[PDB]
RNA sequence: CAACCCCGUAAAAAUACGGGGUUCUGAAACGCCAACGAACAUCAUGACAGC
């Protein structure tokens, strides 16, 4: 196998640019900035030098550039000017894109790389907006301000929809404290969501890039309050909340003033600045804890205090490098100039070992002050600090309109999805700034078209990148606690049995098990079961995910097919299977060592789960996680019940989550197809009120330019994918392709998955499960036309006979993506679909 | 694991073999951050209580 971590990239080279006949070589800088190193000019080719940089001994040999870095070794790279067309992309849209964004064609390859980073900023945003729209459409079943009341029809639907009580399932989007927001704020949020949704599918075409002159004076007011809400909560009473951590830190560092520690802690914790530095801090800490002198904090005595312990340890590492500017730089360069992946691990081990000896004593001093007695003492004297530090607070700084829109989106997403959106955006913006820096340094054109000029400039992009980092930290924090209500209790009992039964029956069982007095107040005596449900099924992140993306009425079908359950359990490692088996075993099961024996018992336990088993829980008992030998008969029974429920919810959560992941990767393909058709000048026709998505692949199969410098090449020696796409184009249904597009847009695989998951034969990947469900929907609903294509009958017979999807049918309805071969191969071959599960391609 | 370009020995095929490049190919350049991922996550020790 070949890795993109090549010799040239290791030796120091970052980029190789072509400008007006000369070639320019750059090198790595501070963070992501690039500095100029060498220039080879035209004709004479003296191999000119620009700065010391890191490159040395650059020469030209044939069509190759031969250079050398700081280490003694020879690196070889290819001259960018010795190509059939310099800087041209495989999709043949360089000039069109440059004219669309800048207004004139350029003789270089710097601008098109910048344009693709902008093109990548819209795929992930479209994915997440589609997910959010589906979530709101699923949980709640189906002009500016004044006209809506005058309509008398939209007002009668908005007043009732806003009246729905399922809005609690989104944490802070619609509910503050324990009361509903004003109507106009909800209206503003919904209108903004609709506008972004209609923008991201490709309102004016420049809406997102100029919002100051296209937002009314009432939408700006709403976005400001939501940002001011979270900032005032954290900025105020910051000293009172974090008294324990500040007292310990000032004890470890006695020679430092109180003001310095307070400011340093604010940067480490609120606006995290220790993450994007160059080396991992979490990974360094893990290796230090495996040393002989420090392998005690891994024991069970520190289970109750482990989140607080690890925060203190990380701050000590960050503070050590914030004062040693020489050792920090050496570590980054060592990691950036490594040969293989095994070499990186050796560097981390050496650094981790030498740190444990240097600052291991400070680790123990902090760990001797984290216990029950000391923590309570500190909390009493919480008003002994008086520090201003008002300048660096996040509340005393304005924020842009683009960043405020992102925060509003974060109010409707969970922890993992916030990471995916913000991480991708940060990377794209960092790359854009570097390209503008190189262009401005070389005296080339850097001004965008007037429409894009306000947003796409270096002065604004730096501000946006700084704001996006804070939003990631502040929007993932735990929201304030809220009181559970009757609606949530109904859904909790509807998962553990009680599927599709009248609300009166659920209400009667609520009265019998959770007593309510004659005055509408709970009885103080017996409330064990209610606390068990609230603390294990209502306050779990998995339960929220199941309600948003699935239906509690029909969610029990996923654990009735042994093939589906056994596929999920087989992926869990052996160590975690043993712990599940031990706690959840029972009393009449012999102890076994084989893995397959353990899966069989666990599979049966998940299948038979009812709420009546948990009706007698010793909720009043206390479980000791520090010394597991002090637990007794009543305590151990409680552990079994909360372990079973966690396994029950986890299996459903994993199946639902992975089906959404596969679906979103098909939204990207359809989003790109509409974008590319407009640029290439090809319109998508209509026939019998359908959309022929296969028009672009037919048009580009008979184009002279695309068949010479394109993905689909028709020449002697490179005529492989031209034939296959042409052959597969003859085996397609217009109805089948159109039906597939509607399935992906509405995410109907996840929603209608209770009617077709009971008959799957054998599973080996999530790819097979997704396509089995798709091909079952087409067969039952008669979404095909055998008259126009006599081959769709053969595919359906293969599916019904073998109880598994057909490989030749996935190539029929995924053909409108054939003009891009890498995307077509990835989405039609199981081996190449998943990045984390690579397998050899099956030749046949 | 697949794509594209350059360079070598056979050769006119859906060309095979052996080397090197690629932010201008696909969720996809290097070093952080993320994801796979299930024992979690998180400005606030843990548990009970309160809803
Ligand atoms: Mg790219």
């Amino acid at each position: 196998q070949k890795s993109k971590k090549t010799v040239s990239k290791t030796s120091g080279l970052k980029e190789a640019l072509s400008v007006q006949g000369t070639v320019i070589m750059t090198s790595f800088g501070k963070g992501n900035m690039a500095n100029l190193s060498y220039k080879i000019p035209s004709s004479q080719k003296p191999q000119n030098l620009n700065s010391s940089a890191g490159l040395k001994n650059v020469e030209v040999s044939g069509k190759k550039i031969k250079f050398q870095g700081r280490h003694p070794k020879i690196a070889t790279t290819d001259n960018p000017l010795f190509k059939p067309q310099p800087g041209m992309d495989l999709l043949c849209l360089k000039d069109k894109l440059e004219m669309h964004y800048f207004g004139k064609t350029f003789d270089d390859n710097i601008h098109i790389q910048l344009i693709y980073q902008i093109l990548d900023i819209e795929k992930i945003l479209a994915v997440h907006v589609n997910n959010i729209v589906f979530t709101l459409d699923n949980v709640l079943h189906p002009l500016d301000y004044q006209t809506l009341r005058g309509q008398t029809n939209k007002y009668d639907r908005f007043k009732n929809y806003i009246k729905r009580k399922e809005l609690l399932y989104f944490g802070e989007a619609f509910y503050h404290e324990n009361e509903r927001r004003y109507e106009e704020d909800i209206f503003a949020i919904l209108t903004l969501l609709s506008a972004l949704a209609q923008f991201c599918f490709a309102v004016n075409s420049f809406w997102l890039y100029q919002l100051e002159d296209q937002l009314s004076d009432e939408f700006k007011e709403t976005l400001s309050i939501l940002w001011e809400e979270v900032t005032e909560r954290i900025d105020s009473e910051f000293l009172k909340t974090n008294t324990v951590n500040l007292h310990i830190l000032c004890h470890v560092f006695p020679k430092e003033s109180k003001e310095t520690i307070v400011r340093a802690y604010y940067e480490f914790l609120i606006k995290k600045s220790f993450k994007n530095m160059g080396f991992s801090i979490k990974k360094l800490r893990e290796i230090m804890l495996e040393q002989s002198d420090l392998k005690s904090f891994k024991e069970d005595k520190y289970n109750s205090v482990r989140a607080k312990l690890y925060k203190l340890f990380d701050f000590i590492i960050t503070y050590y490098y914030d004062h040693h500017a020489f050792e920090k730089e050496a570590l980054v360069s060592s990691l950036r100039s490594s040969l293989t992946e095994e070499n990186k691990e050796e560097i981390y081990i050496k650094t981790a070992r030498t740190l444990a000896s240097a600052l291991g004593a400070d680790f123990k001093k902090a760990a001797a002050d984290v216990n029950a007695k000391n923590i309570r003492d500190y909390q009493k004297k919480a008003n002994d600090y008086r520090i201003s530090f008002e300048d660096i607070k996040i509340g005393n700084t304005g924020i842009g309109y683009f960043s405020e829109l992102i925060y509003m989106l974060t109010l409707l997403l969970d922890g993992k999805e916030i990471n995916d959106l913000l991480t991708t955006l940060i990377n794209k913006f960092d790359n854009i700034i570097s390209f503008i820096d190189i262009l401005k340094k070389l005296n080339l054109e850097f001004k965008f078209k007037p429409e894009y000029a306000d947003f796409f400039n270096m002065t604004n992009c730096r501000y946006t990148l700084e704001e996006l980092r804070v939003i990631n930290s502040i929007a993932r924090m735990q929201k304030p606690s809220a009181d559970a209500r009757k609606i949530m209790y109904r859904d909790a009992l509807r998962i553990l049995g009680m599927d599709n039964r009248p609300d009166e029956e659920i209400d009667r069982e609520l009265e019998r098990t959770m007593p309510v007095g004659a005055d509408g107040k709970f009885i103080k005596g017996k409330q064990g079961f209610r606390n068990f449900i609230a603390s294990n099924v209502i306050e779990s992140s998995r339960f929220h995910y199941l309600v948003r993306y699935n239906n509690p009425h029909k969610t029990r079908t996923l654990v009735k097919n042994p093939n589906v359950v056994k596929f999920v359990l087989e992926g869990i490692p052996e160590t975690q299977i043993k712990r599940y088996f031990d706690v959840c075993k029972g009393q009449e099961i012999p102890p076994t060592s084989d893995k397959s024996a353990q899966i069989d018992v666990l599979a049966r336990i998940i299948s038979s789960v009812d709420y009546k088993i948990f009706e007698d829980v010793p909720q009043s008992a206390k479980i000791n996680k520090d010394d597991p030998s002090r637990n007794f008969s009543d305590a151990l029974k409680k552990q079994r019940y909360q372990a079973i429920v966690s396994l029950y919810l986890t299996v459903m959560y994993l199946i639902t989550k992975n089906l959404v992941y596969v679906n979103s990767r098909y939204v990207i393909a359809f989003h790109c197809l509409e974008r590319d058709a407009f640029l290439h000048g090809v319109t998508l026709p209509k026939m019998n009120k359908k959309i022929v998505y296969s028009q672009l692949t037919t048009h580009l199969l008979t184009d002279k330019n695309y068949t010479t410098y394109g993905h689909l090449k028709n020449q002697k020696g490179h005529r492989k994918w031209y034939v296959l796409v042409k052959n597969n184009l003859q085996n397609s249904d217009i109805t089948a392709v159109s039906s597939f597009a509607n399935i992906v847009a509405a995410i109907s695989v996840v929603r209608n998955s209770n009617e077709y998951i009971s008959g799957i034969g054998e599973l080996h990947s999530y790819f097979e499960l997704y396509h089995y469900l798709v091909q079952s929907m087409i067969a039952k609903n008669n979404w095909y036309d055998t008259s126009h294509q006599p081959k769709t009958a053969e595919y359906l017979n293969n599916l019904k006979k073998h109880h598994t999807y057909c490989k030749d049918f996935v190539k029929a309805y995924c053909i409108p993506f054939g003009y891009v071969v890498p995307r077509y191969k990835n989405l039609t071959i199981n081996e190449l679909f998943d990045r984390n599960n690579p397998n050899p391609e099956p030749k046949e």
